[PDB]
């Protein structure tokens, strides 16, 4: 778990993103997409997307950007106690949409890469440490429920 601490870098750090839920969103499915390109292909409504240039004027992206933000802000406010936020998305992605754990690694290491990028000097090595942390929470409860559904 996080310490008391950590948890509150953790939402600090949040304070960042909800600022600019939008375009932070927007930048992390990009930086997916972009440095790998077979997570694009589990989005049908994506998957038209050939180039960065459409992925970044695309409004349903940047829509996207902002449910999956919107999804893991109301998680991380949760400091851990979030099974019955969890598990629903835990279910929909194994069973539904079928993204392997490997994606999640993906998207949790895209977060911290725009992290930096959109505020260089002003992302802390605490912060970062503590940010990282709650990724992994997150990622290991959703591989526990993973695991249940024997999904990959
Ligand atoms: C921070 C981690 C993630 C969060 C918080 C998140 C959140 C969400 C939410 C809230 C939805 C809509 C409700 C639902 O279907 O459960 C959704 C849909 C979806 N997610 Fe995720 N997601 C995450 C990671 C990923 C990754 C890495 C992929 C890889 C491709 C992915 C693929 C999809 C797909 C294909 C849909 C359905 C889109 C549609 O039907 O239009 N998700 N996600
Ligand atoms: O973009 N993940 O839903």
């Amino acid at each position: 778990g996080l310490s008391d601490g950590e948890w509150q870098q953790v939402l600090n750090v949040w304070g960042k993103v909800e600022a600019d839920i939008a375009g932070h969103g927007q930048e992390v499915l990009i930086r997916l997409f972009t440095g790998h390109p077979e997570t694009l292909e589990k989005f049908d409504k994506f998957k038209h997307l050939k180039t960065e240039a459409e992925m970044k004027a695309s409004e349903d992206l940047k829509k996207h950007g902002t449910v999956v933000l919107t999804a893991l802000g109301g998680i991380l406010k949760k400091k851990g106690h979030h099974e019955a936020e969890l598990k629903p998305l835990a279910q929909s992605h194994a069973t539904k949409h079928k993204i392997p754990i490997k994606y999640l690694e993906f998207i949790s290491d895209a977060i911290i890469h725009v992290l930096h990028s959109k505020h260089p000097g002003d992302f802390g090595a605490d912060a970062q440490g503590a940010m990282t942390k709650a990724l992994e929470l997150f990622r290991n409860d959703i591989a526990a429920k993973y695991k249940e559904l024997g999904f990959q």
